[PDB]
């Protein structure tokens, strides 16, 4: 089975998925340099007051926070996206060091993690339908840098204790996302896939530009997650980030400067 380890990790998710090497994966580098701004870009719309969280798993690749996606509670509007977009989940990808753990970079530099917030476009009705489609998702990618705590991310970071193993899960509700986000909601965007299996090019990016800042301490706590389920030997989940992809026919948009 696909993961991250030398003989399962991303350079041999090819040989299952052949989209793996296809003309609009994610993630890849963002050439701050060579975005180009795009004044016809509209200022994201998210609209996280009424998002329900429900329940928080660990996946055996990652965790992630569940929403009630069953109604408009939680959306992103706006941006480069047609529509309305539910939001469904939030996940992360971590190192194993400070200096790694994001799958986009910014001019070649990794942080330490990446916050991501997956939403389907509702047009599609289900988030299963919403994948077949090339815009069928919008992902919201937040970087995050070692620094000082972020407050809104301790009651995640508190309950990881009790998802240690893959196949854990534990009531979430109440959680509020918004707690998440950095000041500015600066971004830029492009057409691209899943970062994981089965990797399929349904998905518009959106990655912010500020990075929230996360103390050592909250991303150590990451790092004492498992991959192994329980009763099986200890293998430490850092690491669980796809490198970037190449652009290959891609024009990354910023929606500033
Ligand atoms: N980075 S990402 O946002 O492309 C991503 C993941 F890394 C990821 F691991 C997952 S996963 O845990 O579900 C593993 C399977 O790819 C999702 N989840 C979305 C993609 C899965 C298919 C259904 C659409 C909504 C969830 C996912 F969207
Ligand atoms: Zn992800």
């Amino acid at each position: 089975h696909w993961g991250y380890g030398k003989h399962n990790g991303p350079e041999h998710w090819h040989k299952d998925f052949p989209i793996a090497k296809g003309e609009r994966q994610s993630p890849v580098d963002i050439d701050t340099h060579t975005a180009k701004y795009d004044p016809s870009l509209k200022p994201l719309s998210v609209s996280y007051d009424q998002a329900t969280s429900l329940r928080i798993l660990n996946t055996g690749y990652l965790f992630q926070v569940e929403f009630d996606d069953s109604q408009d509670k939680a959306v992103l509007k706006g941006g480069p996206l047609d529509g309305t977009y539910r939001l469904k989940q939030f996940h992360f990808h971590w190192g194993s060091l400070d200096g790694q753990g994001s799958e986009h970079t910014v001019d070649k530099k990794k942080y330490a993690a990446e916050l991501h917030l997956v939403h389907w476009n509702t047009k599609y009705g289900d988030y299963g339908k919403a994948v077949q489609q090339p815009d069928g998702l919008a992902v919201l990618g937040i970087f995050l840098k070692v620094g000082s705590a972020k407050p809104g991310l301790q009651k995640v970071v508190d309950v990881l204790d009790s998802i240690k193993t893959k196949g854990k899960s534990a009531d979430f509700t109440n959680f509020d996302p918004r707690g998440l986000l950095p000041e500015s909601l600066d971004y830029w965007t492009y057409p691209g896939s899943l970062t994981t299996p089965p990797l399929t090019e349904c998905v518009t990016w959106i990655v912010l530009k500020e990075p929230i800042s996360v103390s050592s301490e909250q991303v150590l706590k990451f790092r004492k997650l498992n991959f192994n389920g329980e009763g099986e030997p200890e293998e430490l989940m850092v690491d669980n980030w796809r490198p970037a992809q190449p652009l290959k026919n891609r024009q990354i948009k910023a929606s500033f400067k």
